[PDB]
């Protein structure tokens, strides 16, 4: 079965980051999207799960996610690997970890557990690694003695604003859950205005790839625990730091296939873990584009740093995913643009890819969080634009720089772009009064290949991770369960760009 989209992406990754293949990115065959019996699209873990339910009273999606987390952890024979943005998992997310670990120990297992959060320099951690570890030990009760814990919070670069943003639960290097959902109660559980988000669950070789990716983060984390300004670390039972837990579990035997799905796992190392992939011949012609709307204070890693690309293959992976689109591309994000300054306002190569698609007659849909969303920098659901015009005006600009004249740009823009704010029902706001907040990091292309992960399309220099699936059948499920409903309701909040019918 042909995989023309994964093939193009694989070429981009082998060109950008050849030395990171097998660790920070990896293509594998033989995966299974991990759906429960009698719910074939159940591998797609949407939250809160209230399409066309403005009141959203039975938040069945959140319950299905927490249940799947607990069950995966309950099945752990050897290793549990969790990463998140700070804080450490709390609320129902912590209940899932505790319940699943107690069940695993009850079944006779002595699991090793890594829990990694990234922390912004401005963010004050209320519950520090030693306190979180003590809290888990108490909740684990008698089972604590059989559980080997590594708990760590980390910041890889204070000046370039880089820390772990990946959101992973890997069990035994066999199952993996990833997506945009942060494991903290205040965004998804304890709230009447819940953020809209999506995770995906799979099993097979691509779960090991995510494990290998976490081994790269923990190799750095264990070494840099010598610098407490960068790493706070706590272990239990006198355990050592476990930098290579996933590799030790994997062994020498290659991962066993569990289905027939081809998957590209891909992440990035942000800034401050590794300066470049020094086996890489990557030599891009980096775009000359200005922006009389903003200029960065910090050196622009997104738009003007060859080295950063080579240790952040996920940036080019998303670009080449969009560039592989021969018929249509759906983008569903919190944001396309970042707050500038301190970060660049947008990723020039991404917007140039999109404009090229528009000019070639490819359909482009962009759904972002409502600009009405004001929140602090770390808020799930915030918006970094004041109006959707900051997206179409940017495409309009990149279109004239491409084509030559402005009405050629208008025919591309007005006839091929759908641009809207997220809605999940007929209500413009939650019943709560507050607006809908969108936290997806999702791209889907030609109803055949899609990314679900933690890497936003707007500029950010964090450590991120996600999966690119190519599967017409799975993308059909994605279309039915998420994209078609999203457009059904978001189109009520559509934008008509400046200069269009
Ligand atoms: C505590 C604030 C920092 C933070 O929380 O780090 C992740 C944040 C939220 O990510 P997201 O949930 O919007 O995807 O992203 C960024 O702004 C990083 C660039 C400065």
């Amino acid at each position: 079965p042909p995989t023309p989209h994964l093939d193009a992406i694989e070429r981009s990754l082998r060109d950008t980051s050849p030395g990171l293949e097998g660790s920070v990115w990896q293509r594998t065959d033989g995966n299974r999207l991990d759906a429960p019996d009698g719910d074939p699209a159940g591998w797609l873990l949407q939250t809160p799960g209230c399409w066309g339910d403005a009141g959203c009273k039975d938040r069945a999606g959140t319950r299905r996610l927490l249940d799947k987390m607990t069950r995966n952890i309950a099945d752990a024979r050897h290793t549990v690997d969790i990463s998140s943005l700070a804080p450490f998992p709390n609320g129902g997310f912590e209940d899932a970890v505790v319940d699943g670990l107690k069940a695993s120990v009850a079944a006779g297992h002595s699991p090793r557990v890594r829990i990694l959060v990234g922390a912004a320099p401005i963010y004050h951690l209320n519950v520090v690694p030693s306190r979180y570890r003590d809290e888990l030990i108490g909740k684990l009760g008698a089972a604590a003695g059989k559980v080997t814990l590594n708990v760590a919070s980390m910041t890889t670069s204070k000046t370039s604003l880089s820390w772990n943003h990946s959101k992973l639960l890997v069990v035994d290097g066999k199952t993996a859950i990833t997506g945009g959902i942060n494991t903290n109660k205040d965004d998804y559980l304890d709230t009447a205005h819940p953020v809209s988000d999506v995770d995906m669950a799979l099993s097979g070789p691509a779960a090991r790839s995510a494990g290998k990716y976490l081994d790269t983060l923990w190799d750095w984390t264990c070494r840099n625990a010598s610098d407490p300004a960068k790493v706070w670390l706590a272990t239990s039972n006198g355990a050592s730091c476990m930098p290579s837990m996933e590799q030790d579990e994997a062994g020498s035997a290659p991962a066993e296939p569990t289905g027939d799905v081809p998957v590209i796992a891909v992440g990035g190392l942000g800034v401050g873990i590794k300066e470049s992939d020094p086996s890489s011949g990557y030599h891009p012609d980096l775009p000359t584009a200005p922006d009389t709307k903003c200029t960065v204070g910090l050196h622009d890693n997104t738009n003007a740093d060859r080295d950063y690309d080579t240790v952040n293959p996920e940036e080019n992976a998303l670009r080449s995913l969009i560039a592989s689109a021969r018929s249509h591309v759906e983008i569903s994000q919190q944001d396309l643009n970042a707050t500038c300054p301190p970060l660049p306002r947008y990723d020039i190569r991404t917007y140039d890819t999109l404009a090229g698609k528009l000019a070639a007659g490819v359909k482009v849909r962009i759904v972002v969080s409502d600009p009405a969303n004001r929140g602090a920098v770390g808020s799930g659901g915030r918006s970094q634009i004041k109006s959707l015009d900051e997206i179409s005006d940017t495409l309009r600009t990149r279109l004239v720089a491409l084509t030559g004249d402005n009405e050629k740009a208008s025919r591309a823009l007005c006839g091929n772009l759908q641009l809207a704010s997220f809605r999940s029902s007929d209500a413009a706001k939650w019943a709560d009064g507050k607006p809908y907040a969108l936290h997806h990091k999702l791209v889907s292309v030609d109803d055949s290949a899609f990314y679900i992960g933690s890497k936003n399309l707007y500029p950010a220099w964090l450590q991120d991770f996600g999966y690119i699936v190519e599967s017409p059948a799975a993308a059909q499920q994605l279309k039915t369960e998420l994209l078609d409903p999203e457009w059904k309701y978001s189109q009520q909040a559509a934008a008509t760009p400046a200069g269009c019918p």
